[PDB]
């Protein structure tokens, strides 16, 4: 009979277990089982040690992660791990020879490195440090230097600028090893001429002066960073002092303006296929490059250009997607909008076709989340297909060969359980795990490929199922409401005993960004549990116009005028959800972060008088302060030739007056580089000059995470508090 | 039946008058009448119109301030003011001519000058620009440039920099015409090696990348910018390119570390008085150089040096009090503490004496606030001697060739209503105009030096005293309660109709930094007034050791060790005010700006469980934050060789946990260049470490005053909300 306290969420009382490998070959893979690695090997329970609970220990408690080679001869120790941004951060290493039982002390790795990575077979290292590109042919071997106009906050060899980092690779990574290790391929930037931010650092109470730390960073139609791509020969290294790097130039229908580097990705050895978007996300085009043994330079003929477009928004849900090639690189499978606006999957031939260039393997009203592996005759991807459930996650497969052969492979399982499932298969897809973060608690089970014979229950959370049973825990539906006639999700966490004749208080959780989906069918342990289980309040969240993955029309229908119909719809949502009689229309709030923030400031500022408070924790307040492309994705350039007239008519501050009737919690980090404060400042400012009260709080040196320990309970204990005030509880 | 509103507060409703005058000579001043400068012959109520409502608005409504030559030949209109710090600004000049009748358009003055004044006599200017010197001997002739070092943000000349600006000089100005104005003196200070503080600025919405703003500023213990003194000779300007000032160098006994300048006072053409400080200003010397005719060159002879020393603290109240000389310059009186530690006025000779260099005109236990004015028989003064009230402001006299012959000038007049005087005397004391601020409404008379016969009532508040009969106003009490046997004073604001038999809650205003004085006998419309009409809230302060103008003993108490015994003091301050009887013991808070932010955050900090909650503005929160001159000033250097136990014993932070039993808020301007923010942030991410929730408040681009209108009426609503919440009321 005990409710799921603030505390169960704070100190994660009630851990959620799972199953993460790493599939070293087509049948076996390594697992961390009490700080020791082992080896298993699918089909059969046979296991074995590959690393003991001891080698971490020599470096201590400091071991960060490790990284094993893939002929399985040395394992990389990361260790002194230093966070810098979303992905970037910065390590230490030391190279274990597994067979030689020892570690490598020869030629050590630079003491503050900031990327590094095997190759894709051998026991090739290639690192980046002070902004340049290394490589280590053999752990035992010296260090050869790839370039040298690496240069802080200015030239990046190797590794993504700060925009980059965040907006199109999601990662730090900008190396490319090729199959069969002969060529490493890497991006290299030029922040040059765009713009700094500068925000202070106050550190220990020890130090006097604050420190000031500053970022190229590009704000909505500023000076973006510019590109260039190279491809090494790594096998020459020996035999030189200095290597020549050869380079290939983007597609000429792209190089007449800013444009950026969406993806990379190896075909063959002498074949790489790179994609480029136009700064105005309306273009792109995806060149295939040859190498040419004979004049050792890289081709990418137009005749294998290949291009996508679209008319309704920009490209794909937040960059094309990534191709997929076939052995003999002579087709390749990529997900693209069809005719009807869904994300489905389609066939390429090496050379372009006039206005046939795709042949669609998937035809529906719901779309391919993810292509996860292509067989010599078999292609195995994740859609929400099942049961028109857009919420859904669900591992299907086609026979190449027969496009008839299309069988779903985790639907039937456990529907009661599972619903929303992750994948992972084995080098060649012999085997296959799969993760059940479905409705009920998260279950990992491990099939062969050859039938799907569930081989065995790798993980139950038959624990953590023991422990809720002594817990009141709320539950959560997900329906959808439907408006102008259209499917419209939405979930629901309904407290405990929860009854529909009695009134309940209502926040909405918000995020509402383009192609966001906060309705979904997965399971988890969060703030709004203790919301319901404890305070009795009903959380819920509305995936309505311009998001999740229920086509383009649905998506596009923000384009070029964000801070508009999602805002609205978000305020419909609170509308309909009257109406299903059980909420108390006299405390009804909502909250956000980030872009939620943005839209959670939008609704309070509305004057629609349907919401009592809320939260914006590091919102956009405008977009100009915010970085280019993720901004100009959706809203262009901020200028009068094209969109300025709405980027100035969705400006939090321009609503201020209506935030008398209101109470407002406005919530910021200190060293938030992603959202910078001034947003947030910007705000508060407006709100004074109207003559409006507000609550606000500010966390000093914090992240645009607030996710230190000490701040992350710090804040949700407040804005708790900041509900019971106004949902006159406590 | 009305009460005193918030809005009558901050809308200003209530108008207190004053009357500011300008002598203009012996026996005629000048006052602004409906935006009409006049003429008063005082005697007589003979007046006359200098400048029209006109003149005034051809500039039209950005006229800042005018200032009238000496000769009443000329005018200076001020407009385009811009702000920057406390005393700092720039402004546009234009020079009328009186007699011409119409502006000066010849040789202009710098569109963007920081600073200027006419001489003591012709209708000489003097101006800062561009931090260089410039002379103009005539309105109408061209400029003269003096010095060519100046350099923004490293050398200033004729100005301060931010460090003497606020802590030394009390002002921007750091010229000094002569009389007679042959000489004009000025000083020149390099911040080469002063660090720098980075705050970020804001601005409109519109500005896409925040600006930055530095300042050097030094930290306690950090290093302080150097000083150099020149006199150039200002009437050979016309016959040469270029005039090269001569240097006054400091006194040896100061010369040999760090220290600074106190204070510039001439004496007569060929005798100028400076005064200098050591970084440590348990030493301070006061020489008296002059001019050599021949050798031209000014002598500052060790035997005219003048010594003035503190075994218990520091020197003077804020700085050495300023010296005032004879006519002949044979002898001069000064303030200083005599063996009893009471600030008195003894004289001095020009020459130097073993071990009597004094000879005290003034005795007793009460100190001689400010020496007025001296005549060729008579020496004007204001002390707080009358009723032994420390509080109270009174103007006295004493008869040079008789030290017997002291008299009081404003004790009688009005007791009731007036205790609290402010002083003005025409150029030779002929007449002198009063400014009653005592208990009652401010009352301006003037009265004829010869035998004090009040000639007229300038302003009596009449008409706002017709505005508050229909008002509930509060009143005032100022007595003084007795520790460890001595008379420590108080005031409190009582509301309506106080009853003592009922209880009120409490709340403490608070400064109580070294030599500060919060009960005195004032009349002031406040925010402390609304909290006692409207709230029936009972505002109370006091001032405990370290402070007032009560001795060394009491002041000198602090020395060394702030953040101790001023702050406990206000504790008990608070337990005395409960064993009064009239207080709601669980309902008692406090509240501080700046240094008393500070004691207030101490005071929430120290677990005495006597406060219920509080609220500190832009507080200081660990005195290595703080500007050297100010902190140095009592708590020595930072360092283990000195002080810096006491620096590290006395952090705001350090006192975190002991915040959870306590309601805290925590306010702080964005663009505060004095209390650097980085003083509450630190106080914030102190608490946070702790786990202790409290509520905070920034306020966006404000300065260490947030006194723009709409910041300053919403942070003092807010407050009261605060309070209100804390008190269980609204
Ligand atoms: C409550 N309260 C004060 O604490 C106060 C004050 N005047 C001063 N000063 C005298 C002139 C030089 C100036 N640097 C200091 N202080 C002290 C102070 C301490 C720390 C930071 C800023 C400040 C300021 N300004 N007043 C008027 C007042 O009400």
């Amino acid at each position: 009979r005990r409710t799921y306290t603030l505390a169960d969420y704070l100190k994660n009382t009630f851990r959620v277990k799972s199953y993460s490998l790493r599939w070293v070959s087509d049948s076996e893979y390594l697992y961390k089982q009490e700080n020791n690695i082992l080896l298993f090997n699918a089909e059969h329970g046979n296991s074995s040690i590959f690393l003991e609970n001891s080698t971490f220990e020599i470096f201590g408690d400091s071991i960060s992660d490790y990284s094993v080679s893939p002929d399985r001869l040395f394992v990389l120790l990361e260790y002194n791990y230093v966070k810098q941004w979303r992905h970037s951060y910065t390590a230490s290493y030391s190279i274990y020879d597994l067979n030689k039982r020892q570690l490598i002390t020869e030629e050590k790795i630079p003491n503050n490195t900031q990327w590094i990575t095997w190759s894709q077979e051998g026991h090739k290292l290639a690192y980046v440090w002070k902004n340049d590109i290394y490589v280590k042919i053999e752990p035992h071997l010296p260090s050869h230097r790839i370039t040298s106009t690496g240069k802080e906050n200015v030239i990046f060899n190797g590794i993504n600028d700060w925009v980059y980092e965040e907006e199109i690779f999601g990662a730090y990574s900008a190396l490319w090893w090729s199959p069969n290790g002969t060529f490493l391929a890497y991006a290299q930037f030029n922040d040059t001429g765009v713009p700094l931010i500068e925000y202070s650092f106050y550190s220990d109470e020890s130090l006097q002066y604050p420190k000031t730390v500053w970022i190229p960073y590009p704000k909505a139609g500023a000076v973006n960073p510019t590109v260039k791509f190279f491809i090494v020969n790594t096998d020459s290294l020996s035999s030189t002092t200095t290597t020549i790097p050869m380079q290939i130039t983007a597609p000429a229908s792209v190089t007449t303006g800013d444009h950026y580097l969406c993806d990379v990705a190896w075909v063959s050895e002498d074949r790489i296929s790179l994609q480029w978007l136009r700064r105005i996300q309306n273009y792109s085009v995806m060149a295939i490059c040859d190498y040419d043994k004979t004049t050792l330079v890289w081709n990418c003929p137009t005749t294998q250009e290949h291009i996508e477009t679209s008319a309704t928004g920009w490209c794909g849900r937040f960059r094309p997607a990534e191709p997929h090639f076939t052995s003999d690189g002579s087709s390749f499978y990529k997900i693209v909008s069809d005719k009807d606006g869904y994300k489905h999957i389609c066939q390429f031939q090496k050379d372009r076709k006039p206005e046939q260039v795709c042949t669609f393997i998937t035809k529906g009203a719901w779309e391919v989340i993810s292509i996860e592996a292509l067989t010599s005759d078999y292609l195995y991807y994740i859609s929400n297909e099942y049961k028109e459930m857009p919420g859904g996650r669900n591992l299907y497969k086609i026979q190449l060969t027969d496009h008839t052969n299309k069988k779903c492979l985790s639907c039937d399982l456990n529907p009661e359980r599972c619903q929303y499932y992750s994948v992972s298969l084995s080098k060649e897809a012999k085997y296959y795990q799969l993760g059940c973060r479905g409705p009920g608690l998260p279950l990992y089970t491990l099939h062969r490929s050859t039938d799907q014979k569930e081989l065995r229950v790798l993980e139950d959370n038959s624990a953590l199922d023991k422990m809720l049973q002594d817990v009141q825990m709320p539950s959560k539906k997900l329906d959808f409401i439907v408006l102008n006639e259209t499917r419209f999700w939405y979930q629901m966490i309904l407290p405990p005993h929860f009854d529909k004749s009695k009134k309940y208080p209502l926040l909405i959780d918000v995020y509402a960004g383009p192609c966001s989906q906060k309705a979904d069918a997965a399971f988890r342990l969060n703030w709004a549990t203790y919301l319901a289980s404890t305070e009795n309040i009903i959380v819920a969240s509305f995936d309505g116009r311009g998001s999740g993955y229920q086509g383009d029309k649905i998506m596009h229908a923000i384009n070029k005028r964000l801070g508009t119909l999602e805002v609205e719809d978000q305020i419909e949502a609170a509308r309909q959800f009257l109406k299903m009689g059980f909420v108390d229309s006299k405390r009804v709030a909502i909250w956000g972060w980030s872009y939620g923030g943005y839209v959670t400031s939008m609704v309070l500022g509305s004057g629609s008088g349907v919401f009592k408070c809320g939260i914006a924790v590091a919102p956009v307040s405008r977009w100009e302060y915010y970085d280019s492309v993720y901004t100009e994705r959706y809203m262009g350039l901020p200028t009068p030739e094209d969109n300025l007239d709405h980027y100035r008519n969705s400006t939090v501050m321009s609503r201020a007056e209506n935030f008398k009737q209101v109470e407002y919690l406005l919530i910021h980090g200190t060293a938030d580089d992603n959202v910078h404060f001034q947003q947030s400042a910007q705000i508060s400012k407006a709100l004074v000059d109207a003559g409006v009260d507000f609550q606000a709080m500010w966390y000093t040196d914090e992240d645009h995470g607030i996710a230190s320990s000490t701040a992350h309970q710090h804040i949700y204990s407040h804005m708790s508090h900041f509900l019971q005030q106004c949902f006159s509880l406590r």
